[PDB]
DNA sequence: GGGGTGTGGTAG
DNA sequence: ATCGCTACCACACCCC
């Protein structure tokens, strides 16, 4: 048991935490795929007409921490159990769920308090432990098996479990769907077969707003080919409206006071304008809802094929640490500031990068909130403060940004032992070049 | 036309 | 017990 003014906290914590890990494993993805196309040009143009395959495993912990479980766990079924990922009994989240488990209303981010409740009388909720390195090596088995297909023009890494897959379609070539429907059904069998069990589902179109639809639509375990030209009403009426890419709660509780509470994509096509759309959420999200119910990507996202060297391209740098947050004084936390300091430029000298502004953010228990909250060492309720400083040159010296975090943290005004949450980011980074003259 | 900061949503 | 991250965009509002 690790306390925060303990120096292995960091280690300790970022060790357990799956965000974390899903944080570093895509930030590596994302240095692999850069450091792999350092001289290619394999970028989509103008030119290119492209299918999109949109790639993801099936509840990825649950079916990795089932496969790879250990003899206690020997007689559980993965298909007739409730099986969730987590590491507690009570206000412990849910990582992953079987789709026995959803079956019950289950979903990710539930506390495994609340879906024990969700059971009939009789049903018992398995509770698997994490499986963090075999998690990462399904992964590689993953892009390994993409790669050897050889039918994608362009690989994009989106996560450790996802991936959005382009091929080039030659006007040499009449596209069909049953052909599609053949390269779906090959990448779910190659796909199945190396990673020695685990099951994904695709969603094929000629959009990426569309395929990532699709991909919804074909859960689980399946596949689903929409084209612009196959859309339809029951496409837009399987939808609800935060399955649209940028929408979630707060976006979606926007939509529904204006537009009289739409229940699907296919309401909401009906009802809105432009105008009212632009007006309820955003002049850039309006636009982008709109080109979405029109099967069509906006500008911004359709960067990612014409330039994902520029998009995959690491722009800040941070650590943010909400959770086991327990200061007795100010000392304690300027040494845990110093540690999460040296933490990141460990991160920032492996990339051979300088940095010209950090900022700190912690959180602050609210005035009201209970010293301990519901969940055991979280954060609880809390009130957010940030403040960023200008480095005068750009610098990678500890001497400099830890003094600066140090008085960052001093003109936020947050008593030590008030302190819940701590965010430490560089947030602007500039190259380190041959010539330092 | 350019530049700025704090707050906060979303993704996965 | 329990591990509530982190990159990126967009906004409201401010300066010249
Ligand atoms: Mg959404």
């Amino acid at each position: 048991i690790v306390a925060c003014d303990d120096p292995d906290f960091l280690t300790s914590y970022f060790a357990h935490s799956r965000l974390h890990h899903l944080s570093a494993w895509k930030a590596n993805l994302k240095d692999k795929f850069l450091n792999e196309n350092i001289h290619k040009y394999t970028k989509i143009t103008d030119k290119d007409t492209y299918i999109i395959f949109h790639i993801d495993f099936d509840c990825f912990f649950a079916t990795v921490a089932y496969l790879c479980r250990s003899s206690s766990f020997s007689a559980c079924d993965f298909k007739r159990d409730p099986i969730v990922v987590c590491h507690g009994t009570k206000n412990s989240d849910i990582a992953s769920c079987n789709y026995v488990a959803r079956s019950y209303g289950i979903k990710n981010g539930m506390w495994v308090s609340q879906a024990e409740k969700m059971l009939p009388n009789g049903i018992k909720l398995i509770s698997l432990p994490y499986t963090f390195e075999q998690f990462q090596l399904k992964s590689e088995a993953f892009y390994s098996t993409l790669k050897r297909l050889n039918i994608f023009n362009l690989i994009l890494p989106i996560s450790i479990d996802e991936a959005v897959c382009v091929r080039i379609i030659p006007d040499n070539i009449h596209n069909t769907n049953t052909l599609n429907a053949r390269l779906c059904e090959e990448i779910r069998q190659e796909i199945f077969q190396g990673t020695n069990g685990c099951t994904v589902s695709i969603g094929c179109s000629d959009s990426l707003v569309l395929a990532r639809l699709a991909l919804k639509m074909a859960k689980p375990n399946g596949y689903n080919i929409t084209f612009k030209s196959n859309l339809s009403e029951e496409f837009w009426s399987s939808f609800k409206l935060d399955d649209l890419p940028g929408v979630g709660h707060s976006t979606l509780s926007r939509l529904e006071s204006t537009f009289d509470s739409p229940h699907s994509l296919n309401d909401l096509r009906k009802r809105y304008t432009l105008d009212a759309l632009k007006a309820s959420v955003g002049s850039k999200l309006g636009m982008k809802i709109h080109l979405a119910l029109q099967g069509q990507d906006d500008e911004e996202s359709l960067k990612i094929l014409y330039d994902p060297k520029e998009v995959l391209q690491r722009k800040s740098l941070s650590i943010d640490i909400n959770w086991g947050i327990r200061f007795k004084n100010i000392t304690q936390v300027d040494l845990f500031i110093e540690r999460g300091c040296q933490y990141l430029l460990e991160k920032l000298n492996e990339i051979n990068k300088t940095t010209s502004q950090i900022t700190l953010k912690l959180m602050r228990r609210c005035k009201d909130a209970p010293i301990e909250p519901p969940k055991y060492m979280g954060m609880g309720r809390c009130d957010s403060f940030s403040r960023s400083s200008r480095l005068g040159i750009p610098t990678n010296e500890f001497g400099i940004i830890a003094t600066e975090m140090k008085s960052l943290y001093r003109t936020l005004g947050c008593p030590p032992m008030e302190l819940r949450g701590l965010a430490l980011q560089f947030n602007k980074l500039v190259d380190v070049g041959p010539d330092n003259n």
